[PDB]
């Protein structure tokens, strides 16, 4: 089965673009990354940076996750991210999303060896 680390890359990494270029970015990516296969995932954040810079966050600012876990880390610097949020018209299998580009610090949960991101906690 796909590992948590690989799942993180599939669900959140988009090193191939610097930012979302059109309102259709979320619709296209959510579908292409298989995030809408069984149901419309309500929200998702893509990160437009190299995997290495995102993996590096696991050795940056240690902070408590939203759920209280203490294996979360916050990026020292801001990162280019695209927030995808379901629209009022979204209906499975035709999941629809609102695309929002921003530059924020990200918070990820890390685990394993190598110690890498396995969950996107929040952007601040």
């Amino acid at each position: 089965k796909e590992t948590a680390a690989a799942k993180f890359e599939r669900q959140h990494m988009d090193s191939s673009t610097s930012a979302a270029s059109s309102s259709n970015y979320c619709n296209q990516m959510m579908k292409s990354r298989n995030l809408t296969k069984d149901r419309c995932k309500p929200v998702n954040t893509f990160v437009h940076e190299s995997l290495a810079d995102v993996q590096a966050v696991c050795s940056q600012k240690n902070v408590a996750c939203k759920n209280g876990q203490t294996n979360c880390y916050q990026s020292y610097s801001t990162m280019s991210i695209t927030d995808c949020r379901e629209t009022g018209s979204s209906k499975y299998p035709n999941c629809a999303y609102k695309t929002t580009q921003a530059n924020k610090h990200i918070i990820v949960a890390c685990e394993g060896n190598p110690y890498v991101p396995v969950h996107f906690d929040a952007s601040v």
